[PDB]
């Protein structure tokens, strides 16, 4: 299954599955500072799923590993901001992270396999 470009549409599909999840509700767009005045005291590099989709659709990811690093940053930002491990929004992040990781694993494997096949000779 050696298509080097297949990851992109697979990532567009998994973003659609994430935008149909109620658990993505907090992570679709940026944190408003009026609501969270200290957010940028704690979080150096904001990230949200609309920004990930924009970066993909513009052609500014070279690999699904780059997309995966930004999605992971959405979840580490929630872990760094939460004042408790049992907050609503951090709890939503952990379920959404599990869903993401379950679905991205074959996208990554298939892409890495395709590059190795390309380089074989
Ligand atoms: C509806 O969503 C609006 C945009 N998102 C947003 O305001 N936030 C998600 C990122 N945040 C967090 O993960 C945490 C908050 C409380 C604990 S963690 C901080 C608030």
């Amino acid at each position: 299954s050696y298509d080097i470009q297949a990851w992109k549409k697979q990532c567009e599909e998994l973003l659609n599955l994430i935008f149909q999840c109620e658990d993505s509700e907090p992570f679709r767009q940026p944190v408003d500072l009026l609501e969270y005045p200290d957010y940028r005291d704690i979080i150096d590099t904001p990230m949200d799923f609309a920004t990930v989709r924009e970066t993909l659709e513009a052609g500014n990811y070279e690999s699904p590993m780059e997309l995966c690093k930004d999605v992971r940053l959405i979840f580490s930002n929630s872990k760094a901001y939460t004042p408790s491990k049992r907050s609503r929004i951090y709890s939503m992040s952990l379920r959404l992270s599990a869903f993401f990781e379950e679905h991205i694993s074959s996208v990554l494997s298939d892409y890495k396999s395709a590059l190795r096949f390309h380089k074989r000779n």
